[PDB]
């Protein structure tokens, strides 16, 4: 829930995501990234479930562009928040690269990350 | 300005958003689907300074003041400006789950957007 | 019958497949993308007794006696018949890659085919 | 290899998979299921890459009809194989079932399997 949600997450590869779960469904936050074409952190912004039934549905986006580098790509995470003892983020992701309409087929990116809770 | 706008996907659900300067993306989705008839609240991003399509997100839970469903939908993809403007995604839904069910949890697919 | 003949996607690739009575699929598969001229082997399963689209699949790995990869792409979907007959798929593609690149070693995608 | 890949590997679900590896690039085995509207063991044919460059990539698929059942579905995993100590299958898939046109927008689901060599 809010409080479960709002915190310090980090992923099987380093990645760093800072999150706020506001009462009305909002997740606002920085997330930091372990991969790619990156450097330092950049915004992230999602929706979450604010009245759960046992996961609580969520996803969020990042766009790789902050004042210091931009990849032309944005991440959605799509998956559940589990609470209990070992809090923990499961989901699947989708990375999309800018193309020019003859490489679009293979612009696009599948996996999976899990997250855990400092 | 571009992707500031109203657009329609093959369901026939309506996407009306707000491109922020700053990459923000913000605005309603009125979905054609799944069971509905209102108004839900999404949030993104998207590269404010493209180099060809330009990259995006955007969430949406599907919970408002009427119902909720227990799931949230991203979308990724690349909006491709033009005479016949586009926004080409490929989607993940994701409903919530006991853990003896979590591996069925998710379904995947692709939306075309137009402004028709 | 339906499924057995030649069918081809949006980018003009060409898939050329023999529906066996068992449920096997055979045949073959020319690429008119990535980097190709060349015909590549195909094996796969579908639905034998269907209930209303087919359910099938089919993998392709990018090696044959000219060219390799190091590739394979699966295609997952519906058989749709009809006067308008279609192949609806959604499609992997993994490369073979080394464990710290591995995070980013598969593309996610969706072809239609058709027998035009 | 042919002799890495064929052999009797199992996913986290607790489902079998028995597979040989073809020198022609060619798979076939029978997959044994834990979960679905299932029972006994099914078919599989897929295609490796029969002359690797680390992993080696793979792929097979599974029509869920045998003698005794049909769910009208087929599953295809995409992966690669990577040899050692801890030999392994790392997978993602795509399960898509026979649907009418009406609802053919969320007839397939998306996951992700490891297998580890018996
Ligand atoms: O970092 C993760 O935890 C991460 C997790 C899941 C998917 C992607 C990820 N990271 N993706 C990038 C990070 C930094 C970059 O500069 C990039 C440049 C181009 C494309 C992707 C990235
Ligand atoms: O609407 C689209 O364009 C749409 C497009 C892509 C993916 C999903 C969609 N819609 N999904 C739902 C809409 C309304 C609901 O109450 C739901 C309840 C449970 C699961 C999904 C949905
Ligand atoms: O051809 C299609 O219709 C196709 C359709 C869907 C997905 C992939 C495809 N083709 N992919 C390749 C074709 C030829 C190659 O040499 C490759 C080398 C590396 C990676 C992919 C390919
Ligand atoms: O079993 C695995 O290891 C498995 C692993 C990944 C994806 C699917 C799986 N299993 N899927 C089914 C098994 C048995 C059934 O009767 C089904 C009926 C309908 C749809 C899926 C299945």
């Amino acid at each position: 829930a809010e409080a479960g949600i709002t915190g310090t997450w980090y992923n099987q590869l380093g990645s760093t995501f800072i999150v706020t779960a506001g009462a009305d469904g909002a997740l606002t936050g920085t997330y930091e990234s372990a991969v790619g074409n990156a450097e330092s952190r950049y915004v992230l912004t999602g929706r979450y479930d604010s009245a759960p039934a046992s996961g609580t549905a969520l996803g969020w986006t990042v766009a790789w562009k902050n004042n210091y580098r931009n990849a032309h790509s944005a991440t959605t995470w799509s998956g559940q928040y589990v609470g209990g003892a070992e809090a923990r983020i499961n989901t699947q992701w989708l990375l999309t690269s800018g193309t020019t309409e003859a490489n679009a087929w293979k612009s696009t990116l599948v996996g999976h990350d899990t997250f855990t809770k400092v």
